Formats: structure tokens, sequence, C-alpha cells
């Protein structure tokens, strides 16, 4: 009677209600896209092409200094309220005004917001920034005559969420099993053929493989070991396709409040004897199963931005960036990691002892196997590590604090460098409430904040280029990070119970269902219900 999509966008051990919008460290990954749909979604596989959604067209000013958004007449909230710039401005203006619910760092590239009239917002800039249309898209609107009347938007769960997009009625909710409903006011529903979302709980990487073997699941985005043998050849309806994704690395403290590891730590011939004991490609044969790329730039770039990759820094720092055991004990040497107690392990130049704790999220199988083995290949030129893999919040929280070691982790990636080296490296991100994991190594550099600052600060394309050259350098020369592998964007889908899926013959955008890839919103406007197949009473 009704056509329910399983999807898979976040582990849990237990559902909390909370459709919060702001509040990615306690939210329910349907919130975002399905419940407060966005002004635009760029589609970041096919150039970053708009694809209007409750904005029709935006516009910049001269000098970049501005930008208009013009909002869609006609859109209803799900209890049938208008859609206007009211809710925008509004919207802005809280996060403005609460910057703990800043997760991007919108607050220091808009300044203020202006409602022009009821269908037109225009927004000032503290600086010049032709990509900030992307910016402001990711920032949530939520209807202002439902917030605004909130004791704190901050702590507030939202348990029974008033929206703009496909999804809004919450028809079943249990700590392990919640069903997302249509918004029986959705603007756009004409084109949606789906009627809800389902979402099990599902609390690591184990628990998914066995329900994805057995087709259980529609929609998913999880790692899956031998996945040939374990969930394709199980049937004719389980398919998959990986495009390209970003880097993965392993992120050093250097700021670790212990002084034999800080030592190491914040120690550049350290950091680059312990890239030289990495081997990449057996990382990706045996932890990814192959899925992967290696990535020897010591800035973390990665093969698939070549056009932009300036290919003597590249080549100058590669030699720590790949594997060579007897290098990485050889600079260990020259650098005066001396082992000083016959344990066969380097102690620090003042004679400390230590061992690196690498943290990786729990149940995230594929990123523990490569911590394991890093550990192992570490061992091999002295340098002592063991494996932590704590709960993700633990591991996110352990980054943000600054109380960590070594972190193994992914990052953001988008059409060109800059979502990688921004997200990854300026150091204005290592500060706010709402700021995410990536960019806590705490190291900082002035002029390297500087050079991101202003990737889109001159329409002058060979200028953004020598900017990002610029970039490369700094990070490459330092070996901020230890880069491994340019990873996949895992993706699995059942043609059981729906067709139109995005794969490799169709390849419409990223095709995942995780939180924070607004293109799945467009993904789920193609799906249709499949007549399922008769059988018995
Ligand atoms: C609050 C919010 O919207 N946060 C978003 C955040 O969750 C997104 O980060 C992605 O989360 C998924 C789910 O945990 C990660 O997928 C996992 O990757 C592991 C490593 O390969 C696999 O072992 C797991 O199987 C897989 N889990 C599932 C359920 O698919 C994904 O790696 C992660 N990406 C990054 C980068 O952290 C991000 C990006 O979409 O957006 C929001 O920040
Ligand atoms: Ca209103
Ligand atoms: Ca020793
Ligand atoms: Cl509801
Ligand atoms: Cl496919
Ligand atoms: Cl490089
Ligand atoms: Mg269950
Ligand atoms: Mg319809
Ligand atoms: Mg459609």
């Amino acid at each position: 009677e009704r056509s329910e999509l399983t999807i898979h966008p976040k582990e849990f051990t237990t559902f909390v209600r909370n459709f919060n919008p702001f509040l990615g460290a306690t939210n329910l990954h349907t919130t975002t896209d399905f419940i407060y749909e966005p002004l635009v979604v760029f589609n970041e596989m096919h150039g970053n092409t708009p694809v209007f959604r409750l904005a029709e067209n935006f516009q910049m000013s001269d000098d970049l200094m501005s930008v208009t958004f013009d909002i869609r007449k006609g859109v209803k909230w799900s209890d049938g309220e208008a859609f206007t710039a009211d809710d925008v401005v509004y919207s802005f203006n809280l996060v403005k005004e609460k910057p703990e619910l800043d997760q991007s760092g919108i607050n220091s590239w808009v300044t203020g917001v202006e409602k022009v009239n009821d269908y037109q917002v225009k927004f000032r800039l503290s600086e010049a920034n032709s990509n900030v249309p992307y910016e402001i898209a990711k920032v949530p609107v939520v209807p202002k005559h439902v917030w605004s009347k909130v004791k704190d938007p901050s702590t507030f769960t939202n348990e029974n969420p008033v929206g703009s997009g496909p999804f809004t009625v919450i028809d079943t909710f249990t700590p392990q099993l919640y069903i997302q409903c249509e918004n029986p006011n959705y603007w756009d529903a004409a084109n949606l053929d789906v009627d809800c979302l389902r979402v099990p709980q599902i609390a690591n990487n184990d628990q998914f493989l066995g329900k994805v073997v057995n087709g259980e699941m529609d929609w998913t985005s999880s790692f899956v070991p031998d996945i040939d043998r374990t969930y394709a050849a199980a049937s004719p309806k389980h398919h998959y396709w990986y495009p390209p994704a970003g880097t993965q690395a392993f992120v050093v403290n250097f700021k670790n409040p212990d002084a034999a590891k800080n030592e190491a730590l914040t120690n550049v011939d350290f950091r680059r004897a312990f890239s030289m004991a990495l081997d990449r490609q057996t990382i990706i044969d045996i932890a990814f199963y192959g899925g992967g790329t290696v990535n020897d730039f010591a800035s973390g770039l990665g093969y698939a931005f070549e056009a932009w990759s300036d290919e003597k820094t590249h080549d100058k720092f590669k030699a720590y960036n790949s594997y060579n055991a007897e290098g990485a004990k050889k600079l260990l040497a020259k650098a005066g990691f001396k082992d000083v107690n016959k344990d066969g392990f380097v102690d620090t130049p003042s004679g400390k002892s230590f061992e690196l704790l690498i943290q990786s999220p729990n149940g995230w199988t594929d990123f523990n196997n490569t911590v394991q083995l890093a550990v192992e290949q570490l061992a091999e030129v002295g340098i002592k590590a063991r494996a932590r893999t704590p709960d993700f919040s633990v591991y996110n929280q352990a980054m943000l604090e600054g109380t960590y070691d070594v972190a193994y982790t992914n990052y953001f990636h988008g059409a060109d460098p800059y979502t990688y080296w921004n997200s990854a490296y300026n150091s204005a991100l290592q500060s706010g409430d709402g700021m995410p994991r990536f960019a806590m190594h705490f190291y900082k550099n002035e002029k390297l904040d500087g050079l991101l600052n202003s990737f889109y600060k001159t329409a002058d394309k060979q200028e953004q280029l020598e900017i990002a050259h610029g970039i490369q350098q700094i990070i490459a020369q330092d070996q901020v990070t230890i880069p491994v592998l340019s990873g996949a964007y895992m993706y699995q889908y059942n043609t059981t119970r729906f067709t139109g899926w995005w794969n490799e013959e169709n390849p419409k955008g990223r095709p995942n269902i995780w939180a924070g890839i607004p293109e799945r919103l467009l993904h789920v406007l193609d799906l249709k219900p499949v007549k399922l197949e008769h059988h018995h009473h």
C-alpha cells in the first residue's frame, strides 16, 4: 500500500528522537535534506552544477562582497504555512547569534542577512568569496513561526518536525527503528514516488554485513568486505557503484599534552619517517580489498587533482610518502630518535620512551584494520604504537579537545582541492563548538590560512592555481599529516523493491545516503517502487 525505502545513513546503538538540523553531534541523519530541504543542491560530481530547490536563483554582486537569493514562491512547510525569506533570514541570524550551531564556519563569511522582500534575501560578506553560495546552501533553513518560539534552539530536540523536504512525518519511532513518511504539503510531490524512509538501527560494520548480504537493505553506503563474494554473489539484485572519494590520512596532534609524545609528533623528521614506514598499497589491498588509490602527496592532494598539482612539489616530497622501511630507519637515526633502553623501539631525542596511541572509530572496520596494519608496519622501523577503536563520539571529542595522539580519518572531498585543504588545514576551524574533527591537528600557519582565505577572492583562474600551488608547498614541506590513500564513495543498492538508481551507467551524482551528501535528495527523487512478485497466502 505504501513504498518503504530502507536506508542506512549513520550507525547508532540506539535512536534518540532528535531532528534538530543544527545539532550534528546528536541528531538523526535523515534531518538535513529529507526534512529540511536546501536552497540549492550543488552537484559536486558534475562540476558543482547548481540544482535549484527552495531557491530558484541567486546572484552575486560585482565585487563578490554580497549575494542575493531568490526564493521559490508557492512552497509550503509541512504544516501548510508559507516558506518565505523570513525563514532564511531567521535561520542565518540564529546561527550568527548562536555560533555553536555553526557547523561549517559560515559565520566567518556572512556578516549580515537582509530581507529584500518576501521572496529575496541578501547576504553581506566579510570578505570576497565567489564560492559563498555553496557555503550558504549548507545552512539549514527552519520555519521561523515554529523555531522563534522555541525555548533554546541549541537544546531543542525538535521531536515533531515541521519541514520543507520530502519526508517530514514521523510514522513509527522506536529505539531500533523509525519510519519517516511523505510531507503532505511537499512542493515537489509530483516528482516523488517514494512514500517513506525506513531507518533501522545498525551499530557497526559487522551488524551491517549480515543485513545487507541478506537483502534486507535498499540504499546504503557502508564498508563491505570482499563485496563481490559476500554481497554481490548472494543475489542478482545486489548492486554497487564506488565512485572515487577523498583523502584519508593519519593526523597527528601537534598539541599533545604528553612531553615525550609531543616531542615526537611535532618533529617533521619523525612525521616523515612515520610516513615512510607505511605500505600504502598493502593497506589498500588488505583493509579495503583493493578499493582505493595510493596517495603519496605530502600535501594530501591525491591523484584526482592532477590539473591542480605542482608536480615539482609532489616530486620533491613523494619519497617521504612512499614505502621505504630502510629510509625510515635511517631518518630516525639521523634525526636522533635512538633506542636507549634495549627494547627495539626508538626513544625521543631527550631519551624518553613513548608509545603512540592511534585511534579510529568503533565499528568502522576498514579504518580499524588500516590502523592495525600501520601499527605492524611502524613496529618494523622501531616506532612503538598500538590501536584504539573508540566510539565515534569519544574519537571525535578526543580530537576536538586535543587529547589524542594519532587518528586515522577521511575527509570531505569536492570538485576542487579547496574542500579538502580548507576543511583539513584552516586553523579557524580548530575552534568553535560546532566544528568537526578535520582540522584538529592544531598545526597553525598564518601564511597558509591567508592562501586558503584567498582561494575564491579573485576571479582569476591562473592566480587561483598559483594559490593552490602555494598551499601545496606549505603543507608538503611541513608534512603536516600523513596521507595514506584516496578512498571511494561506498554505495550499495538493491533492485528488489526499487528502480531508478544512480550507478556507473547512470552516474547522475554522488550516490551515497550519508548526511552531508545533499545530492541524496535528488537521488531519492529518481527512485520508483517495483511491483513485487507474488507469493504465498
Ligand atoms: C551530523 C552530520 O550530518 N554528519 C555528517 C557525517 O556523518 C558524514 O560523515 C560520514 O559519515 C558516514 C557514517 O558514519 C561515514 O561512513 C562510514 O565510513 C566508514 C569508513 O569507511 C565505514 O566503515 C562505515 O561503514 C560507514 N558507515 C555508514 C553507516 O555508511 C563516512 O565515512 C563519513 N564521512 C566522513 C568524511 O567523515 C559527513 C560526510 O558525508 O557529512 C556530515 O558531516
Ligand atoms: Ca512565516
Ligand atoms: Ca626504546
Ligand atoms: Cl511528526
Ligand atoms: Cl551498478
Ligand atoms: Cl604534494
Ligand atoms: Mg534490529
Ligand atoms: Mg508524488
Ligand atoms: Mg522523479
